[PDB]
């Protein structure tokens, strides 16, 4: 006899008003697991992934994404929550996703999107985002595509390359010139042959590296 959460906003629901980490199952996920959950904005966001520091090494392959990696213990650690506990996550409610950024200027935007979902295992863990709002600007759209996850060892892009392989890092991409927030940590500009920083173009460039991004997520 134990009692399980969906998400971060069922424990703010129920009463737990401290961020931090927490032990969540969602309904057809097979085990618990640590989550982050910010209770700040309102209350209830489940973070999905934080960049702050540079500390972990996104450049993984496809099972890693696919089980989860980084720090869950530190207030401010990095980390990738995992496309099948996504995929568990995001299937069982309608979910808003709302990405904070952060200047290495003091400065802070972010971009929401309605309808967030992330296929199974056997579609690739297929992005499904809805309408655009917010202050950062929409540089995930280019009603957006329907894009796979992809990483060096498993390409699923519209590029003849392997745009994972060049960025050093799994995405849902299309093209490698596109918003890519688990690409490499630099400290704001940056040099390289290829753009493949922490990028959000509508914001700064495709040269200019951000120095903390939150994706979270709480129901619709
Ligand atoms: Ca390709």
């Amino acid at each position: 006899s134990k009692r399980q959460y969906a998400d971060c906003s069922e424990i703010f629901n129920d009463g737990y008003k401290l961020s931090g980490f927490y032990k969540i199952k969602p309904l057809q996920s097979p085990a618990e697991f640590s989550v982050y959950c910010d209770m700040s904005d309102g209350g209830g966001w489940t973070v999905i992934q934080r960049r702050s520091d540079g500390s972990e090494n996104f450049n993984r392959g496809w099972k890693d994404y696919e089980n989860g990696f980084g720090n869950f213990v530190q207030k401010h650690g990095e980390y990738w929550l995992g496309n099948k506990n996504l995929h568990f996550l995001t299937t069982q409610e309608d979910y808003t996703l709302k990405i904070d950024l952060a200047d290495f200027e003091k400065n802070s935007r972010y971009a929401q999107y309605k309808n967030f979902k992330v296929g199974d295992e056997k579609n690739f863990y297929e992005l499904n985002i809805g309408e655009y709002s917010g202050t950062a600007g929409d540089s995930l759209a280019g009603s957006h595509q329907r894009m796979k996850f992809s990483t060096w060892d498993r390409d699923h892009d519209n590029y003849e390359g392997n745009c994972a392989e060049e960025d050093q890092s799994g995405w849902w991409f299309n093209r490698c010139h596109s918003a890519n927030l688990n690409g490499v940590y630099y400290s704001g500009p940056y040099t390289a042959k290829t753009d493949n920083g922490i990028v959000w173009y509508t914001w700064h460039g495709w040269w200019y590296s951000l120095k903390s991004v939150v994706m979270k997520i709480r129901p619709n």
